């Protein structure tokens, strides 16, 4: 639901194929379980089941959602298996991530919180790493000419390997209620990752995921810190529109922070393609360890 253009095609899951094993989540849509699932790929696997609260028109919506999703199969975007809809409640199957959403990831390997990680905070390499999986899934994504309404690390998994994929189960509104704020009603915009041309105009394209990356790009090499986290989100929304640019995290090298400040130029058609800010991020993230030192 959070993509937006710029039912024989969806593969389809035995109940009993499905063994539930506990909770993972819940939100206001429905709740996410670990589950066991036999005979997927060939004899049996651990998936994330998204089970679809209650309801005629949030069925139609889930059937949209599921033939979105089983075009949308890419290297860093979260594996989606298919759908249980033989009964109630209605079950997305997608892959399980072992380390949780990337917000979260972050902040237990930050100076204020070890079988893929090294100990203390994570290093410049796997931040860059971190980043240019993110770039790499928006590249796809745009490529496909799909708008992503909410990019945030708290919407990217981390799983086995520190793989990073675009992705998340719908709880971010619940799981993180003060990185949105309310208005008209039931309405939660992510305003802190927003470009002023959404928030002043309520326009939405491609180069706006190109300045919402960029707020990705800050929130990684600051840990998982919420952009403007000193503002309330009237003054945040006064800063963004003002043209007041995150500062440069203390473990960002200037080189990085250049990226960020590409993404946000107040002009849309002014900022780089994500295409050109993943270049820049893969290269970074696979440059010697000589050159990688002497940048911070
Ligand atoms: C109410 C509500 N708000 C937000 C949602 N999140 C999204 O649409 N995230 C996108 C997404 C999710 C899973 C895998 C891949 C992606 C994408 F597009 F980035 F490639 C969902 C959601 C509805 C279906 C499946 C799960 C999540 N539902």
């Amino acid at each position: 639901s959070s993509l937006s253009p710029t039912d024989a095609c969806v593969h389809h899951i035995k109940r009993r194929d499905i063994v539930l094993k506990w909770e993972l989540g819940e939100g206001a849509f429905g709740k996410v379980f670990l589950a066991e699932c036999h005979n997927l790929l060939p004899d049996k696997m651990l998936v994330a089941v998204k089970a679809l609260k209650e309801s005629e028109s949030a069925r139609q919506d889930f059937q949209r959602e599921a033939e979105l999703l089983t075009m949308l199969q890419h290297q860093h975007i979260v594996r989606f298996f298919g759908v249980c809809t033989e009964g109630r409640p209605l079950l997305m199957v997608f892959e399980y991530m072992r380390h949780g959403d990337l917000n979260r990831f972050l902040r237990s390997h930050g100076p204020d919180a070890g079988e893929d990680v090294a100990p203390g905070p994570l290093g410049l390499g796997q931040l860059l790493a971190v980043a240019s999986q993110v770039a790499a899934g928006m590249v796809y994504l745009a490529g496909l000419h799909f708008v992503h309404r909410d990019l945030a690390t708290r919407n990217c998994l981390v799983g086995q390997g520190l793989v990073v994929k675009i992705g998340d189960f719908g709880m971010s509104r619940d799981i993180y209620s003060t990185d949105y704020y309310r208005v008209g009603g039931r309405t939660m915009l992510p305003i802190r990752w927003m470009p002023p041309e959404s928030i002043l105009y309520r326009k939405f394209t491609t180069e706006s995921d190109v300045w919402s990356f960029g707020v990705v790009l800050w929130e990684i090499f600051t840990y998982g810190k919420q952009p403007w986290y000193q503002l309330s989100n009237t003054e945040a929304i006064d800063c963004i529109t003002q043209g007041r640019e995150l500062e440069r995290p203390r473990a960002c090298p200037p080189e990085v922070y250049a990226i960020m400040r590409g993404c946000w130029q107040r002009e849309p058609q002014q900022r780089h393609s994500i295409k050109d800010v993943h270049a820049r991020l893969q290269a970074l993230a696979q440059a010697p360890p000589v050159y990688l030192d002497v940048l911070g």
